[PDB]
């Protein structure tokens, strides 16, 4: 499914992302925005062998399962391909594990590079929320 902006922000919202560990909504829809054009069936493949899926791209080195990246941790206990549905739950539910860990929303390159210090709130402007 290829969100809109503010169909996403929406969801993210109902999902407890909104201030989630201190992170506006903006940022989150950004990240999303940057990391997947908001198409939650993005992939990417890494030089390493490991692969990134889904709205938040989220990487099958540390966090799902792809069957295919030799020393997944699989720190969210799913199939990555649960990262690519139409329903964000599993998206946002490894993502909050993510943003947990200490590094916060750094661990997204394209937040880090592109939503970080920016007017994120913009993100949302205009989104009946
Ligand atoms: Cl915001
Ligand atoms: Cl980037």
């Amino acid at each position: 499914k290829v969100f809109g902006r503010c169909e996403l922000a929406a969801a993210m919202k109902r999902h407890g992302l909104d201030n989630y560990r201190g992170y506006s909504l903006g940022n989150w829809v950004c990240a999303a925005k940057f990391e997947s054009n908001f198409n939650t069936q993005a992939t990417n493949r890494n030089t390493d062998g490991s692969t990134d899926y889904g709205i938040l791209q989220i990487n099958s080195r540390w966090w799902c399962n792809d069957g295919r990246t030799p020393g997944s941790r699989n720190l969210c206990n799913i199939p990555c391909s649960a990262l690519l549905s139409s329903d964000i739950t599993a998206s946002v539910n490894c993502a909050k594990k993510i943003v947990s860990d200490g590094n916060g929303m750094n661990a997204w390159v394209a937040w880090r590079n592109r939503c970080k210090g920016t007017d994120v709130q913009a993100w949302i402007r205009g989104c009946r929320l």
